């Protein structure tokens, strides 16, 4: 099979589910096996934001200072002075990965034990957020991991079926769509000129993640997670893992 290829060729483990909501056909390998899911996880927490605020509360200016930036802060470093409104903090959040916006917005939906809360409202008993900036320990702990299959139906949840009313299920979409942070990734591995909304997250034991939604022309939607880890702390990632895992699914559909 060409994901066991895959994994043997880049030397990493693969997660993959993949569902055609047009026909509700499935790509599946290690669909239920955990992996850090790293970043992925602000695409969540902004659908957990948009249930709770009205889009005019979005305009709320958050200040914070200097000891809330963190590893990663490419916009909200450039804003202490002023501080950024929720909305521009999903932005930030979801179209660069800006890691002091997640954590921004997490503080402002009641932290980890409430996005956890939220999410198992919506179905979801398997993503486990734990902490603020998910931390690097040890794999086999199932503290901030989620699976492939979890994160397609929690994504396909806020994105594209009725936890969302469709305005705020239209902002959550454009953001996505226009992520800058997944070029190389399951974007790399679809049809030129096929719309695609990603979230990417990369993370230690060469772990890099990438969950999206990808419109066919015409015809309903593909929702694809890929989800990959390596067995040293140390091990970098491969983003055309991603991408050729991609075109397997998209092959294995088509
Ligand atoms: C999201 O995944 C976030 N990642 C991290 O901050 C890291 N771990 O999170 C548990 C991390 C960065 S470097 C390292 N060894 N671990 C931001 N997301 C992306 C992304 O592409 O989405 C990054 C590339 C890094 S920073
Ligand atoms: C945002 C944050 O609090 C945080 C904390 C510890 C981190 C450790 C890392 N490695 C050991 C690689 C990487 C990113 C990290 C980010």
């Amino acid at each position: 099979d060409d994901f066991a290829k895959l994994e043997e060729q880049f030397d990493a483990k693969l997660g993959i589910f993949a569902l055609d909501t047009g026909t509700n056909r499935t790509v599946a390998y290690r669909p239920d096996e955990r992996f850090a899911f790293a970043s992925t996880i602000k695409a969540l927490t902004v659908g957990v934001l948009l249930q709770q605020k009205s889009i005019e509360d979005l305009n709320q200016r958050i200040t914070y200072t200097r000891d809330d930036l963190v590893n990663y802060n490419p916009i909200t470093e450039k804003h202490v002075d002023t501080g950024m409104t929720l909305k521009e903090l999903a932005d930030a959040s979801l179209r660069y990965s800006d890691n002091a916006a997640q954590n921004l917005i997490l503080k402002q939906i009641g932290g980890p034990e409430s996005l956890k809360k939220e999410l198992r409202k919506i179905g979801d008993e398997v993503t486990n957020p734990e902490r603020f900036c998910p931390n690097e320990v040890n794999p086999g702990e199932t503290q901030d991991t989620s699976t492939a299959r979890a994160l397609v139906t929690s994504l396909r949840a806020f994105a594209l079926e009725d936890k969302l009313p469709s305005e705020k299920r239209e902002l959550l979409i454009d953001w996505m769509k226009r992520n800058t942070t997944g070029d190389a990734l399951i974007r790399a591995g679809v049809p030129d000129g096929w719309e695609v909304a990603d979230k990417t997250g990369a993370a230690s034991y060469g772990t890099r993640n990438d969950i999206a939604i990808i419109w066919p022309p015409k015809g309903d939607p593909v929702v694809l997670a890929v989800l990959s880890s390596r067995d040293k702390k140390d091990a970098k990632y491969d983003d055309k893992l991603i991408a050729e895992a991609t075109k397997v699914v998209m092959k294995a559909l088509n």
